[PDB]
């Protein structure tokens, strides 16, 4: 439900899957005696928070829920160091298909894909001090759910989490909730970066968040964002006016006399602007959202492409090709649990920097000397 | 309605209890002779400004709106000075209950249990400057509705409302709001702090407002909330993982560099931050918020319990149990009017200190001196 | 002698209990071939600094003084780390006896329960840049002297001391030095803290040391401090007028404009003021002494009790029930060298956190992790 | 005692007379249901902190403390708002006497002639956050000691004390405390101030506390103390080298770029210095004190004359006598309970301007209006 309907009387069952209640059973929380907080209770009782989080040892996955039957994931909370925003990958599976419908970095899914914690004050995601990250996308599903983090890193990591779901409601004309994720780095000439391509069946376009390290000199963000839906080939049926129009801003995100603005709305947002500091962090990042939630982008039959430019300027007010380090994570409901996917985002494609020293692993928590 | 269903028209009526219009009834606001407002107005005439206010004078219970009848309560708006903040006791009433299903000290209902103004973005809750405490959870009753306010303090109290409501919708599946506060100062050893107890009928929760201050250095903050539901006794069926964890953020609040950090989003937040002064505030406090809106916890039979630990840190990894001072404000639906309840709040267990000064006489507004 | 009575010439002897002379013997000192400086001195021959402290294990006891006959303790100098303030216990036992006398968390005993190093510039106790602690109370004794110090801690710590002692002079008439501790956290609705119960002797007291942590808002000094003495019962002797008035301040400690001001003179003080910072040391705390030494409080046959209330202000100028955090320490002079004490402190009700990290072991040196 | 001799066992009481002690009796203490705090703790039950202070109406005296047989005050702690400094006269009558042997202004007593709050470190007197005043100078007495304050201003005053002393010592070769007060507003040209005049009998000077208000540009402090003893007449036998060389300072007591600098050891100290703030606080005044502890001035059959000159300078390298602003207080002990004094101080006398406003009662706390 929401505000306006949360007073209906509903016949749905709410369960909910942590580290203290592993399968989310009636009746099953805070029963461990074994725990990544056993120690920490040693001189209290059992039921003291024995097992609040989870450790992935380094290269392997790990299943944060496992759901039988019908049902509608409809809030997950989750949280680890920022040094794994960009080594975690999230993935959910519904109604036992071989191939996940969600395939994201884990920081970008929370619009955080640079590993810098910036606040999220929106409908579908929030994001929190200090990493707190949220999702209320309800993601319904038909005949089972699984969610799974994959630590794609050389090092252990714990990871908190927190899985809400329904019980008891029709779903057979609820969609499937899709993610996906695409990195261009640098982005070839005069080349779209690609958001979406080849989707295959009934749905619509709900989200995207983009992650963009700029490299040339200037105003960024000319590029238009262009939705070919069902029969288009050529040309879409949607086509946008800029990037900083596309999530909601215009002029430049600049506000005369204080520059790039960080803003965060229900719907549209620029959440991160990551300024140079004249030494080890020397790229000027920004990280933007735009939910179509009361604006869906429907597609009947396919979305053969979303793709976005990426325009700056050069002398004699000519667009500068831009060959940028874009990212891009694309939310889409679907009549379907599967699509096509791009590749699997590897441990490389995904790595930022880690801290502020010269070397990664002299500001990863704690250094790494070897 | 919400923005998704604004367009749609609808056979309801629209009604508002104010100090200028004290029963709602349809053309009859604005023609008071007599008033808080009427010596302001001596030099103008009836219709500017009479009655925007009502005096409460000290021990005594204003009945803010009576209706008759159907109907549901859209919009409450209300303000008093921060003085009356924890000496005021809001009830409501439903289809003729002779006990209340809201109980709750006023400041407290609008995440502002401290007396000391934070702003408050949320979607059920807007507290603006400067001390605008506005309400949008729907109200449904279905045989009158009674909403009151109790001066528990020495001083008269000065009160300005508007009770906005609907007339004319079906109301016979809605379930009726309930809101219930518990404080525990200093909190006992090794007792979770009670949330609610006892619930009997079929429901959802769907709120959590907790004035938090820490009486132990360190992080204050680890201890897990739990939701027993239904069958539930020895074993919780949500089970969480920490209390900046349930409330949507993580690591201690804490963002690198700045601390504690105050975050306001439509479902979670950390509104306030309370820091001492060196003086004579020597508390530090918290405010925090959770609306499960998107994601309310149903139940069938009721909620046995809902409660949350107390836990911060000792030498050598262990726990520490936290003699803190915890109050909590639930919200919540169920399909009866009446429920258990904890003790009525008193003026002794809802004071907080006024001011700044050494006194609470000293800094109240006026100073009292008496 | 003090500096009125110095001149005199005295049959009396000076003698030194330190690390560098363990018992403390005439041409007794640097001697040692091993210890704790040994290595740092290799290439240096002995002498040169062999033995300045001692390494404490986790959970022993380690004896600083051990003195045969009669004697009178004149100095204590010690050191040790912050973090052993409180984990760390000082006891003297006078004349053999097995129960001691003195039995004080290491920090209270120099005006430093809270591990915040706070100058002292009083008269019996020093406490000096960075936490050199100096007790300059008079410790008689007529049959033996044992100091020992007990580490409760789960890692093992360094001491550096000094104990300075003379032999010579009648102690036939002189009280034994006694030193108690007690902790009330969080204290009980509407009940005093208790600083000393049940004494029973001849003597007087001439100290308290309180460290308090308040949990309200407003001014918390309110409480009076109450002297039951000698035949009282139900109502005590000496009754104060305010907790910063027993300690020679007034109105709060509060210096309009600048709030509540540290002072240290020689026998009253506030030296420390501990202010919240707004995130992990979330705790407002105050550390108070008196030294009744020119006004001793003297009893005949005991001390039923020394106790201090806990109040504040409330709505309505009501005196508000304080459920505070507090400790005192006592000194009194008795003619007896045992008396009856508390419960013994414990690690736990003894710790205060450590550093100003989120968690004790992260706030360490060097960090526990 | 003091810390050198505080561990000998002695037959001696202590009492304290307090606002919750009246009478200082044994168990008499915390009795009260009536008194300044009775409705303060109204909602909680007896023995709550009811009787710690006592109002004195405009006009009146109070009898602080009234004591029977021999006894030695060791202890006295005070307080009240810093607007009463200089309208309350404290006064000790020793043996019966109908004359007191201490006369003086409240805040003068204390080193805080002015005021305006300046702490004082020193061995005998201990002013400390904010306005906690502290006297340790012992007063013995052989057959009674009464102690009042006179509330001479026209409004309504509230005070807190403490006066602790003892009884078992044989004080019959102790002298009597005495304490004068004298002011010079403004000093008649080339006249020394007078501190001490006409004292008959045998005992020994031991302090001066000075409040100067210097209306002249330059340096204020060249005049020299002088100390007529005995069968002094025309000259006298201690002739002091200026005013800061008196109190232990030098050079003007000013440090280079810092200018004159407060100070408070345990027998010499300029504790106060008042800055003009350039609008209705306009006067620059200091205060200063001097104990004579390890070096009383001894007389055998009386102090003809103490006195102090007030010079400055004038152009040409010539001595500028100043038309001055100078309180002072002379505390002496002497064999006879009664002296030789000034007038008794009048309200006129010792007013000075109460805060920083144009008027002194707009500046008053409550301000009188």
């Amino acid at each position: 439900p929401d505000l306006n309907s949360i007073a209906a009387l509903r016949q749905v069952q709410t369960r909910s899957i942590s580290p203290e209640n592993f399968d989310g059973t009636a009746g099953g929380g805070g029963r461990a005696t074994e725990g990544t907080g056993a120690d920490c209770a040693r001189d209290l009782g059992p039921g003291w928070k024995i097992s609040p989080s989870v450790d992935i040892k380094a290269g392997e996955t790990f299943e944060l829920a496992s759901i039988e039957g019908a049902g509608k994931i409809t809030h997950i909370w989750i949280t680890t160091h920022t040094d794994n925003w960009r080594t975690l990958i999230l993935r959910a599976f519904w109604d036992g298909a071989d191939e996940p419908a969600v395939e994201v970095p884990y920081g970008d899914f929370f619009c955080n894909g640079w590993g810098v914690f910036a606040q999220v004050n929106s409908q579908a995601i929030a994001a929190n001090p200090h990493g707190g990250f949220n999702s209320y996308w309800p993601m319904p599903f038909r005949d089972g759910a699984r969610l799974t983090i994959e630590n794609t890193s050389v090092v252990d990591v714990r990871v908190y989490y927190q899985v809400t779901y329904e019980i008891g409601g029709d779903h057979s004309n609820d969609a499937y909730f899709h993610a996906q994720w695409r990195r261009s780095n640098p982005l070839e000439e005069l080349t779209p970066h690609v958001i979406l391509e080849g989707i295959e069946g009934e749905g619509h376009y709900v989200g995207t968040y983009i992650a963009w390290g700029v490299n040339s000199n200037g105003w960024w963000g000319e590029g238009e964002i262009k939705f070919y839906l069902d029969d288009d080939t050529d040309h879409p049926t949607i086509c946008g006016t800029g990037t900083e129009d596309y999530f909601g801003g215009a002029w430049n995100f600049d506000i005369p006399g204080k520059g790039y603005t960080e803003f965060s709305t229900p719907y549209l947002g620029m959440p991160q602007v990551i300024r140079p500091d004249g030494l080890y962090v020397s790229q000027q990042r920004f990280g933007m959202y735009r939910w179509h939630l009361q604006d869906p982008i429907h597609f009947a039959t396919g979305i053969p492409k979303v793709d976005i430019q990426a325009l700056g300027w050069r002398s004699g007010w000519r667009y500068l090709p831009l060959r940028d380090d874009i990212a891009s994570t694309a939310m889409f409901y679907l009549d379907r649990p599967t699509a096509r996917r791009p590749k699997s985002p590897s441990a490389d494609d995904m790595e930022v920097h880690l801290g502020t020293a010269p070397v990664p692993d002299l500001g990863a928590t704690p250094p790494r000397v070897l």
